[PDB]
């Protein structure tokens, strides 16, 4: 079955270059960070990301985690995004959880990525402009190569 390829923290920034962040309300939302000279250790800290072994043509299986009040892992059940609060496991059963992310990168960038649902195709993960902050759901645009459903991915070292 599904099996972990190895756990790393990486920076996810917007099209904005805003980095991704949680709230109180466990909410996906996007801050600015310069990461320039605050960079040496700096106090924020991203989520966790673990990667997962798979075998397919094009297809980074990824997921993310926040850890700090409460661990808890991004996960889309229908349609929604949700956080479930549990550490990224360490072997799955099916090759497609309610936590993987299919990450794949945009043709025609420097080095975008795209998150698609883990089953297949037909929802995309984008992010909502609400009020004064930008959050992050899953749903599906009409262009695919719209920057407003890109998201940029770094490593953290």
């Amino acid at each position: 079955y599904f099996g972990k390829l190895e756990s790393k923290l990486s920076v996810i920034r917007n099209l904005n270059d805003q980095v991704l962040f949680i709230d109180q309300g466990n909410r996906p939302l996007f801050e600015d960070m310069t990461d320039s000279d605050c960079r040496d250790n700096a106090p924020r800290t991203i989520f966790i990301i673990s990667m997962y072994k798979d075998s397919q043509p094009r297809g980074m299986a990824v997921t993310i985690s926040v850890k700090c009040e409460k661990i808890s892992t991004l996960s889309c059940e229908n349609k929604i995004i949700s956080f479930k609060e549990m550490n990224p496991p360490d072997n799955i059963k099916d090759t497609k959880s309610d936590i993987i992310f299919f990450q794949r990168s945009v043709p025609g960038h420097d080095n975008k990525m795209q998150f698609e649902s883990s089953s297949y195709e037909g929802y995309f993960l984008a992010c909502e402009k609400e009020r004064d902050l930008f959050k992050l759901i899953l749903k599906k645009e009409d262009e695919l190569g719209d920057r407003s459903i890109m998201f940029t991915v770094q490593n953290e070292d």
